[PDB]
């Protein structure tokens, strides 16, 4: 069994868990593989490959948000009720009630905010920064920005929280009552497949 | 009285408020400065007089920025906001933290994929650009609020406006900076 979750950078497998980068990804062979996909670019060439299987078209997810990610539908799809946060190279929150997808909003990722502080000035993270203090050097000034903003925007939208995605697992150790599952995406999947068994 | 604010993106002026772009200054008086790239340039100017070393400012904080440093300088108690290229919020000095400017934000994002400011913050966004908004808008919001907990709040700086309005108790002047440095022409009146 065989999964694939396609993004713009990556593409994450399923099988055993290993990523490839898109170049790798496209220099792949392979048997079925079910995937779903966001980068927009690479639409061609998966209906080029008839081992390809596009579980998109199976998901239903009650949400009235225009053009919500695929992945984004995906990781809140195993959760009847929580708030979920997708913590790569960006931040999303999510949230649901009842199997209901209430709205959700962005931010930058980690490493994108380290770029921009960068881009603004070379006067401009401490991973183990108090938030409970006011910083006293500006290597702690940005990292409690950063973070301090992702743990009260999460606080205030959650409710359990799931966590998922390579920065899932320290945001969540911010939080009580809150799990970190690196495959909440592929649980989506395969609640896909279960559900369709005629794939 | 020519007084220069001259910042990452940037150059306050007051002969008359007025601002420049950094690309603009070039192309154009005591000054404090934050820019890297503008060093070199500053020194070269003779009719610029730094005023960075006669600010003697009491903080627990190690390397404060002089615009952080001139915009606390004549505030007895507050949560200090200067929101720019960067927005600093800083308490009175018991210490601060720093974002990226909004502007900033949209770069980041504009440049990943190639601002909705009246997004309410009360409910889940459903698009795109209003989950964008939001994030940004609710962050500083969330932050400023929990740092301000109850203490009095002032803004400044060029987007400090539009955030002060997020705020019932909250002040917005756009002349805290240069409220710095004429207290230090005032404490050192030599520099005449």
């Amino acid at each position: 069994l065989l999964l694939c979750d396609i993004g713009n950078s990556n593409a994450n497998f399923l099988d055993k868990y290993f990523t490839l980068n898109i170049d790798q990804f496209l220099e792949f062979k392979n048997q079925k593989i079910f995937y779903i996909n966001v980068n927009e670019h690479l639409k061609e060439h998966l209906k080029n490959q008839k081992n390809f299987i596009n579980l998109e078209p199976y998901f239903l997810f009650d949400t009235i948000y225009q053009g919500l990610g695929i992945d984004r539908i995906a990781a809140c799809y195993t959760i009847e009720d929580g708030v979920v946060v997708d913590a790569g190279s960006a931040i999303t929150i999510d949230i649901i009630s009842n199997s209901i997808h209430l709205g959700g909003f962005i931010l930058p990722g980690i490493a994108n905010y380290k770029k921009i502080y960068s881009h603004i000035s070379p006067r401009l993270f401490n991973t183990q920064v108090s938030l409970d203090a006011f910083p006293q050097k500006t290597m702690d000034a940005l990292s409690y920005g950063v973070f301090k903003g992702i743990y009260l925007l999460i606080k205030d939208a959650a409710k359990k929280l799931y966590f998922t995605g390579g920065d899932g697992q320290f945001l969540a150790n911010y939080f009580d009552h809150a799990i970190y599952d690196k495959l909440l995406i592929f649980r989506g999947m395969k609640k896909i497949i279960k559900e369709n068994p005629n794939l």
